[PDB]
C-alpha cells in the first residue's frame, strides 16, 4: 500500500511489546498492507514474519562467544549494527514508501533504544513517526507509579523526538477491580494530585510537586489499554495513528 | 566504623559505573570504612572486594544455559533474587551499620533497577540513600540531551524515592573544549533555555516546553563531573554525601 506510517513500539524486556506488535500487524492486514521491522538483538523468537531483523546481521548470543558479558555482548551488538546504519535507515525509509504500516519492534532493553546512538539516531531521521510506550500492569500498585510511567513516555518523547503514547498492554489480566483502580489515576485531572496529597514525605511532597503538566501549550494524552488477547484497544491505537499522521 | 552513609550508583552499561564505584572506594578507604554492595548479574568482572554479590546466588550467563535468551535471561535473574529479598535487605542494612560508607553497585541495565520489583524495593526500605546517575559525556552532543539526561534523573528521583545527583563520568577524556561546553548548558540557568529557543521544531518547541524546572520549591540540583582516572569530583561527592545525610 502506501498510508506509509510507522509506528514504534518501546518498552522494557516482560512487557509483552512483541506479541503486541505482531497481533496489532494481524488486525491490521485485514484493511492494510503491513510491515515488520525487528530491532533486538537478544529477543529469542518472533510471533511475525520480519522484512527486517537485525538478528541477521548480529546476536547477543553469538557475541557472547567472543567473551562478553551479556551487559557488554548488548551494547557491543548495537556497536556492530552501526556499522550498517544508513542501510538499515534507508531500509526503513524503503518499506515505509511500499506500505500502509510499518511496525518496528524495538530492543527488549529500552535503554538500548534510549540511550545508544543507533536507537536515537533511526528515530530522528524516520518520517514523523508514533511512539506507542508500553507499560505492564503490574509495575502500577502506588499513585506514584502513575505519574512515572507518564513521566517517562514523556522523556521517550524528548530523546526520540517523537509522539509519544503512554499504554497498558496484557489488559485481560485485569480483574476489572484492577480495571476500574487504574483508569481512575489516568483520565481524571485532579484526583490524581488528590491522591497525591496525603502522602506525608518529602520524596513523596517532592512527587507532589511533579504533578506538574497543566492545560494546553502542555496538553496531557490520552492512555491506551491494549490486549494481544482480546484485541482491546487495537481501533483506538489505529486512530490515533490516523489523527496523527494527520494533525501533526 | 558507623558514619552510615548509603551511596547508590546507577548508571547505563557503557558509563563505566563500575569502574567508578571501585576507585570512589578506595579514595575513601583512607578516612573511611566502607562495603561495596554489587546488585548486577550479568557484570563480567569487578574491581572491587564485594560484601554482597548478587552473582553468588544467580548470574545471566548460567541461566541462559536453561535457554532463555538474554532478555528473558536478565528479567529472570531478577524474579530469582527477589527470592531472596529480605535477606538481602537485612545483609545491607547491616553493612550500613558496621561501615562508614555502603557503596551500591546496580545493574548494568537500569530498567532492571528502574522497573523491576528488587530494585525498587530495596530503595524504598534504604535509610535516606543517595543516588549518583552517571552519564556518558558522548550522549552529550546537543541542547536536548542536556535537559533529556537532567530529567531523566529526576525521573530516578521518583521511582526510587531518593535524592539523585546527576553525573558525567569519564571526563579526563575530555579535551576542554568538550569539557567548557558541557558546563555552560550545565550549570547556567537561562543560557540553556537561550540555547532550546533557536530549533523551529515542535518536537523541538516541545523540548523547550520542558525546560520547566523553576526555583525554590523545585530546586536545580549540581552537577557533579567524575573521574576514576584522575580522581577528578570525589571531594565534591564525597561532600554531597555529608551535605545530604545531614539537612535531609
Amino acid at each position: 500500500g502506501m498510508a506509509s506510517m510507522i509506528v514504534v513500539f518501546v518498552g522494557t524486556a516482560g512487557s509483552g511489546k512483541t506479541t503486541l506488535t505482531g497481533e496489532f500487524g494481524r488486525y491490521l492486514e485485514d484493511n492494510y498492507k503491513v510491515a515488520y521491522v525487528n530491532l533486538d538483538t537478544g529477543v529469542k523468537e518472533l510471533p511475525y514474519e520480519p522484512s527486517i531483523d537485525v538478528r541477521e546481521f548480529v546476536t547477543v548470543e553469538e557475541i557472547m562467544r567472543e567473551g562478553y558479558g551479556p551487559n557488554g555482548a548488548i551494547v557491543e551488538s548495537y556497536d556492530r549494527l552501526m556499522e550498517k546504519f544508513n542501510e538499515y535507515l534507508n531500509k526503513i525509509l524503503r518499506l515505509e514508501k511500499e506500505n500502509d504500516y510499518v511496525l518496528i519492534d524495538t530492543p527488549g532493553q529500552m535503554e538500548t533504544f534510549l540511550f545508544h546512538e543507533f536507537g536515537v539516531r533511526l528515530m530522528e531521521n524516520l518520517p514523523y513517526p508514533l511512539v506507542v510506550y508500553i507499560s505492564d500492569p503490574e509495575i502500577l500498585k502506588k499513585p506514584n507509579d502513575y505519574c512515572f510511567v507518564r513521566f517517562f513516555a514523556l522523556l521517550i518523547d524528548l530523546r526520540l523526538g517523537a509522539t509519544t503514547i503512554p499504554a497498558l498492554n496484557k489488559v485481560d489480566l485485569l480483574s476489572e477491580e484492577e480495571k476500574e483502580r487504574h483508569r481512575k489515576y489516568f483520565e481524571d485531572i485532579d484526583y490524581l494530585t488528590a491522591r497525591l496529597k496525603l502522602d506525608p514525605s518529602m520524596q513523596g511532597l517532592m512527587a507532589y510537586k511533579m504533578c506538574s503538566m497543566m492545560t494546553e501549550v502542555l496538553p496531557p494524552v490520552r492512555v491506551l489499554y491494549l490486549s494481544a488477547k482480546t484485541r482491546e484497544g487495537f481501533e483506538d491505537l489505529e486512530t490515533l495513528a490516523y489523527e496523527h499522521y494527520c494533525t501533526c
